[PDB]
């Protein structure tokens, strides 16, 4: 059929990175799930935390679909060639440091999977981080300019070990992670903006 | 009967990011409003503060207008495809750090709203920041190259809560925030440059 | 024509990489540093962090147009026009431009470019804690154009040395003097003109 | 006989930087080998180490091959004109800092070689760094978005000293370096991602 | 042919990614470090923060032009020209060019580039606090071009060492010797020429 070069060419032909792939007249269903990899530099005085994580992002874009009958059903494409959710962490106090090659996976049916590793600083509750019950830091992520009728965010509830990929060499340890969906409204505008809230319950590891 | 692809497309046909959309001979009306999200660093000796805020900027651009009678009346567009006010913080001692996706919301009537979240350090009065009455840090923001006749800056007076969006985990707290208007002239030229004096009356949270 | 046409023509004539040497002779570039602040200062290492507005002027005949029935001046991205390759010889960090990179172009070809710069220099910091104060020398000039291509001369004028100096700074400006110079180097036989700006300052609140 | 220009041009005309050089659906065999050069900023408390190494990377793309009969059999080419494996250090806690020109080396038989010098922080076991047995820091490097069916990583078990290129001025010393191979699956996909695991064994040089 | 014409020409015939090899002979590139300032230093970790002007010269005939009735020198952005792919072999931080990135091109095809660079190296600092001082040796050369493709010779132009060094620094230059050398590895049989810049300095006596 066609080769990976043909698939990419077609993409750049039918893709519109600056236009949201609004299916029918309904918002794009962007799924977000954070995989905590490390917890660095914590300050209980300034309520700040340096965190490394994998932002597993997904959504569909039918304008990139193709017939993978006798050709590959998946390819890696630079995000600059694709439309990407304008996600932002509300309580983030430093721009996200993308530590991995910014490539997205695209399936022939239009399913897009972007999972960059991210290091970033947040302003959250760090209190009790050294107590047995630990602290609970809450990360809010969601579109920055698209409201509920354009983009919906939902956490892909996939029963897994909160610290499955979490470093064993960190001074801290995850106790639990729960991801809830929310929808806030602002005075700037009459519409609401969906967002996912990830609650990181961690603490400093004791001693033998 | 046009979709978002048409809107963005048409926008790029009439948009002149490097040209100021001055209607006839009157200046461009820019509404500026800062929404303090956090106060990270504060130095009583050097009188410097590291702040985080949502700079709500507004202005109209008729050349971007379009009939939305049968299409979305709004779309998010990269600020690189639109002209944007050359606002600057006169007492900033560090370059602005935009923590959010650089997208603007453009309304079918040409209205433009850009609200980036910024972290920036300033030089201002920090004295009394540890007192009951707290400290008052004023931030002067305005066009850097367009004088009063070309660009005008007015605060988006919207009597709301000063700390409505302020972080609760900060070591400081907002006492009050007033945003007035100013018109200062300089040496370079006899033209007067308009600015907005945001007065952030804040103090260190005392409860220990 | 409108401002769109003025900026348009500037894109046709302007050669951002071709020095506007008018009829075989150097280009007259004036430079005036408007010290705004003095941040971190180390006497042990002799290094200082300084914020200032580098007021740069010069003429580019190629840009001149007819302001008979059109705006006399327009702001244009410095990337759309030739700009001096000024450099600070005793600079120890890249020049951090805190303001929008726009220059003021007058219909007669006169160009004004005044960015706010945050930089770290290597200079005599000793005596900063004394009455006479310390004097820091800033040598600025073209990095690749010699005396026959660029002539850098301080915009001498009975201006106020502390006119725009932050009142909230830990230091106070005692005196600012600007001496012009012309040095030759061990690479080329030609002479490179420079401008030395002496910044006399000291700590405030010292025991009298 | 063709010269370097002709050769480069040939590469640009056939090379697909955003397309993996797959040969009949078999995966691209990618070889990795880190030549540690220096170890800096070690922290046994937080288990973080800064490492400087030469990531020797090798793979093939026979579509770029040419007849070096009477013409150069090798040329340097900007990696932006070539397809480069999207390798990533899974345990890195800082984006890679490339300290050298980003040029590759293409050989007349389609073999491509890229060896950038990198400085990067990692989260690994550091306990024992000040002991005779030293510490063992395992670094995992492998394709970030291409699974084993698309890319395969294999450590060149070539004979060479461990601290051969290692700085003698480093506060540490390499006791031994062993490169293994892995293939992990993730909650995203059923396919596996091959990665080379380098185990560095070093200890604080004790001049006693 | 005025400057606009010159630049146009250069920018139109310059192949930034194609090494300008004259016939079969390698490209003769000259390297000269002019230490402008020695910042932070650490004898414990053997690391120094140096500032130096990297004088780099070479030729590219393809850029030549008759300067009889026109200028014989123009400033051109290095991004428009092919530039030697030098790298400090023992650098532990990427080079911070603090000056405009422009080269000087003479009508004969001669190219001169001297950026001011601040960079951190890993080298011998032991004795920096003594009368003898320390000798930090910096090796610079091509990264991908071997001896047959590129050659680096330190401009033997007898000049002063601390000539442009900063007087306000905390250290002082005792001596500097640019020695040409060669380097080979177990990857490739070919050798890569480089320049060893021996920096002999010590802390200035506090008094
Ligand atoms: C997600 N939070 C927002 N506002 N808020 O006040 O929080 N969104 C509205 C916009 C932000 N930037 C543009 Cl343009 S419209
Ligand atoms: C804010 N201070 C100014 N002048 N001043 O003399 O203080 N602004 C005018 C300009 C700044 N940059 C250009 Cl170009 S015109
Ligand atoms: C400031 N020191 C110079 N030479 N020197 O020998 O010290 N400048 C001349 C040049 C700098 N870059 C080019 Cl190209 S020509
Ligand atoms: C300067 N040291 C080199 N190798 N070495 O093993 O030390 N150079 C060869 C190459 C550098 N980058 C590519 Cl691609 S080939
Ligand atoms: C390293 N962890 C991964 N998945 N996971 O679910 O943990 N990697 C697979 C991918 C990474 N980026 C894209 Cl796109 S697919």
């Amino acid at each position: 059929a066609a080769d990976r070069a043909d698939i990419l060419y077609n993409i750049r032909q039918t893709s519109r990175p600056d236009v949201i792939p609004t299916q029918r007249d309904r918002p794009v269903a962007v799924s977000v799930s954070l995989k905590f990899i490390n917890i660095l530099e914590v300050n209980e005085i300034t309520n700040e935390v340096d965190v490394v994580f994998w932002q597993q992002t997904t959504w569909s874009d039918r304008t990139l679909a193709w017939d993978s009958s006798h050709s590959p059903d998946q390819v890696s494409v630079p995000i600059s060639s694709l439309w990407v959710p304008d996600l932002a962490a509300y309580n983030a106090i430093s721009k996200p440091e993308v530590l991995t090659p910014q490539l997205a996976r695209v399936v022939s049916d239009g399913e897009v999977l972007y999972m960059p590793s991210i290091r970033q600083r947040f302003s959250c509750d760090v209190s009790g981080v050294d107590t047995e019950s630990g602290a609970t830091c809450r990360i809010k992520i969601g579109s920055w300019t698209h409201h509920s009728r354009e983009i919906s965010v939902d956490p892909t509830t996939e029963n897994s070990d909160d610290s499955e990929y979490f470093s064993q060499y960190s001074r801290f340890e995850i106790l639990d992670v729960t991801q809830k969906k929310n929808s806030v409204t602002y005075s700037c505008c009459p519409e609401a903006y969906e967002d996912v809230e990830v609650s990181l319950n961690f603490r400093k590891k004791g001693r033998s």
